[PDB]
């Protein structure tokens, strides 16, 4: 695995506070190609830059290029990859959203690529922007953009809703040293034209990944209410029974202990260590694995996106299921944090989230397949007693609807909760992270 070649936040992230997606649009091909080549190429961080503390940049870049930006660089050759090709807005209706919902710029194919800007001051960050509108001049447009921020104090790396984000990634065979119970993929099912990738592609195009990119705005108010007002009857303290429904909800404490590891109560130490905080499989060598939801409900947001035994495979960590449905997620948290006022009306105001990045060698395969097929799929995973899961409590769509989410209180596997959207989407595209070599070489050409 050329580790040189592959931009930086598709497999390690870009380990800075503050990010910037840049959205674009090209106006005139040739004077983009220029500084594409002159400019941008040199810059852009690689794998092996961002890997070591030594050689991080003060700003990290990296670049990708939607279907009409490729098109409008001259790029006719095919990816592979139907689901990049004809834009995400066309798909917005296979997760039961709505383009109408959209930020306007996303509801479209105008958007031809997104730089990412990452550093640890959003003066530094300000300063590139500049630089790079200058030498482009108006070749280059910007047609959106989205400020992110890694969260304050002991909140950073946690998500707006509290939760410790970031433990679970697929670990590539060949290059990372495997966790236990992480799972363990081929390389080409987040880097296209790496090993065992199935779909040819342009020569070019060996070293890259699609990076799906969504935002998504978080209610957290109204999610921290809901906890309160809906939580399971029982011993603790009220608080604690409402950290207890969220923790079912997510399939994680906020600390990142799993409640498949410890299913009544968090446990921070566990949370904070990477040689225990995966070592599952949702197999428990005394239970029925077709209906005991005790220690992690069915729906729970991480058991839809990776299932681990519920499809197979081991039944003791690590469970290697469905390595070819593998995401790497590289998002990070937007907006203020929560206010007081939004805080005592338990109401949002200002608008927050996450800006949501998945890389993928295939869109079919990750994100969308994870979205629709199974977050969106009430009877995901099959084989359940009772077979009704329910949706996904944290990105599982219904057109706007309540989800009907089952098996999340630990004193009855049937009872259901109808649960309002905590998440919402506001669109979102898909791009090609190109290999670095591409973007002075044949994306300059
Ligand atoms: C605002 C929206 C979202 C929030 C708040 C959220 C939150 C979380 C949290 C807290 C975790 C546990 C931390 C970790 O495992 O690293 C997690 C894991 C994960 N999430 Fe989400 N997520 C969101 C959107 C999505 C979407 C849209 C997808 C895919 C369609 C997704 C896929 C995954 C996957 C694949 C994992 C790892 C599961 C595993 O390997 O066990 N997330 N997410």
């Amino acid at each position: 695995l050329n580790t040189i070649d592959i931009q930086g936040d598709i497999l390690v992230g870009m380990h800075k506070q503050k990010q910037l997606f840049y959205f674009f649009a090209i106006n005139d091909p040739a004077t983009f190609k220029t500084h594409l080549a002159s400019d941008i190429a040199p810059v852009v961080a690689s794998v092996t830059q961002l890997s070591n503390v030594a050689t991080q940049p003060l700003v990290a870049l990296n670049i990708a290029f939607s279907n009409t930006g490729l098109l409008a660089l001259g790029v006719t050759d095919n990816l592979g990859d139907s689901l990049f090709a004809n834009g995400q807005a066309k798909d917005a209706t296979s997760f039961k959203e709505s383009t109408s919902s959209w930020v306007p710029q996303f509801a479209g194919t105008g958007i031809h690529g997104v730089i990412i800007l990452a550093s640890d001051t959003t003066d530094l960050i300000d300063q590139q922007v500049a630089s790079i509108e200058s030498t482009f001049g108006s070749s280059i447009s910007k047609l959106y953009s989205l400020s992110a921020s890694i969260r304050p104090g002991n909140e950073a790396g946690h998500e707006m809703f509290g939760f410790l984000d970031g433990i679970a990634q697929p670990a590539i065979n060949g290059f990372n040293t495997p966790l236990p119970g992480q799972n363990i993929v081929d390389a080409g099912v987040i880097i296209t034209g790496a090993t065992n990738d199935p779909i040819t592609r342009p020569s070019w195009a060996v070293g890259g990944s699609f990076l799906a990119f969504r935002q998504l705005e978080q209610l957290v108010p109204e999610f921290n209410k809901y906890l309160l007002d809906n939580a399971p009857a029982g011993s603790g303290s009220l608080q604690a029974r409402a950290d207890l429904l969220g923790a079912r909800m997510v399939g994680r404490w906020k600390s990142g202990a799993p409640i498949d590891l410890t299913p009544t109560a968090d446990d921070p130490a566990l949370g904070a260590d990477a040689q225990r905080n995966n070592n599952f499989t949702y197999s428990h060598a005394g239970f029925d694995l077709g209906s005991d939801q005790s220690h992690c409900p069915f729906s729970a947001h991480i058991r839809k996106t990776r299932p681990r035994a519920d499809l197979g495979g081991s039944l003791t960590p690590p469970n290697l299921s469905a390595g070819a449905n593998s995401i790497m997620r590289s998002g990070i948290p937007y907006g203020p944090e929560v206010t007081s006022a939004e805080s005592a009306s338990n109401t949002t105001t200002q608008e927050r989230g996450g800006a949501f990045v998945a890389y993928q060698a295939q869109l079919s395969q990750g994100f969308h397949f994870l979205q629709q097929t199974w977050a969106d799929n009430a009877n995901f995973p099959p084989g359940k007693t009772p077979a009704t899961v329910g949706l996904d409590p944290i990105i599982g769509q219904n057109n706007g609807q309540p989800r009907v989410v089952n098996g999340l209180l630990p004193s009855n596997s049937s009872a259901s909760l109808s649960i309002p959207q905590f998440v919402v989407s506001h669109g979102g595209e898909y791009f090609f992270s190109p290999p670095i070599s591409a973007i002075g070489g044949r994306l300059s050409a």
